[PDB]
Formats: structure tokens, sequence, C-alpha cells
């Protein structure tokens, strides 16, 4: 018998361990403007607001998962490397920004609950 999950969503928990969580993620695909720089040399950027006319036409796909330590949290919930997030802290990140799940990550308080897909796998039938 067993199986790795045959249809629905997959959920993973994760406790607050020396802060990071095992696994980790993949830096935000950066979006610098085309043609520009002429704002400060070395200091932050604005971000937020601008003009809701044109908008850039950002990536932001999926977060995906980067690498798992090897004796984590994420580790023991049956994280991997590959796994994309669907959902963060029964919390819906579909429109949300990995600059927000990130906060949820960080406010996961005392534990850190995910949310993966994993795809049709079977090595053994059994």
């Amino acid at each position: 018998g067993s199986s790795g999950s045959s249809g629905g969503p997959k959920t993973v928990t994760l406790k607050r361990t020396s802060q990071g969580f095992g696994f980790t993620l993949r830096h935000f695909i950066v979006y610098p403007p085309e043609s520009a720089i002429q704002f400060s040399y070395k200091d932050e950027e604005n971000g937020n607001r601008g003009g809701k006319q044109r908008n850039r036409l950002e990536p932001m796909d999926t977060i995906f998962v980067k690498q798992v330590k090897e004796g984590g949290p994420a580790f023991e919930a049956g994280l991997c490397t590959g796994d994309r997030i669907i959902k963060v802290n029964g919390e819906s990140v579909i429109g949300k920004t990995y600059s927000q799940v990130i906060a949820l990550i960080q406010n996961s308080d005392t534990t850190l609950e995910l949310s993966v897909m994993p795809k049709d796998s079977g090595p053994s039938s059994g």
C-alpha cells in the first residue's frame, strides 16, 4: 500500500529553530529598471507606490525551494528541493508576493506551516 499522496494539497509543518527552518528560498527575481540609474549609489530604493498607469510586467511566478538542511524542521516535515510553495501558515499566498510569504515565515511565531505540490512518483510498486 502506501503512496505519495494521491490527489490533494500537500502540507508541511516546521518548528522555529535557530531563526531559519532548515530549508531556504531563492532570492526574488530582481526587477531592475531597463534604463535609469540616477538615484543614490549605495542605499535602499523606493518600491511600493509609483503609478497605476503602465506597471512593469514583473515575473513573480513561484517561490520554489532551494535546499533542505540535513536534520532540521523542513527536512522532517518531509520537504525537499524543487518543491514549490503554494500556501503558507494556512494563508493563501496565491496573489501574494515572495516578500509577503516571507513575513509569514517570519511571523511563524512558534511553528511555520507550508504547502507544496508533489508530482507523480513511484519507484516501487509494492
